[PDB]
């Protein structure tokens, strides 16, 4: 169905999908990604920090206008309020909630970098509560972390091993 073959038998993270003329941009396997960027400069760099990103978290319960934004609310002063931020946390740690606040007169990028705790959890029985951060138009986005993170004055580097 075409997606885009490149050379050394590997799959391109970037995909022009000539379905409607829009930008999928999957990695090597078939799982997709739930969203839309049709008519857009979405290359491999602009889609490989966007693949390092857990997209949607759970949206049962939004609650608790409290424990407020933790370090900054960049506007996003270009015509992509997506990709300008895409970078805007990444080139740095902990952007761990995040999202772009779509209300109408004006559009801000949120940034909360760490909470107390997001679970009260064969330990099996337990699973995630991560959004906690209000009831707008935003809807949250996740950094998927694996690699240099920080939290609560404690740094983490990937040693490995």
């Amino acid at each position: 169905a075409g997606l885009q073959c490149d050379q050394n038998g590997q799959y391109r993270a970037s995909q022009k999908d000539r379905g409607s003329g829009k930008a999928f941009c999957v990695d090597g396997e078939g799982r997709r990604l739930p969203w839309w960027e049709t008519e857009a400069p979405l290359e491999d760099s602009q889609c490989l920090m966007m693949q390092k990103f857990e997209k949607v978290p759970e949206s049962k319960v939004i609650f608790d206008a409290n424990a407020p934004v933790a370090v900054r609310s960049k506007v996003p002063d270009s015509e992509f309020p997506v990709m300008q931020c895409l970078t805007d946390c990444t080139e740095d740690e902990a952007c761990s909630f995040f999202t772009v606040s779509t209300t109408e007169p004006e559009i801000s990028c949120d940034f909360y970098a760490w909470t107390s705790d997001n679970v009260a959890c064969g330990s099996l029985r337990c699973q995630v509560k991560v959004r906690s951060h209000g009831q707008d138009s935003p809807a949250v986005y996740l950094k998927k972390g694996q690699g240099s993170t920080t939290t609560l004055q404690k740094r983490f580097e990937p040693t490995g091993f």
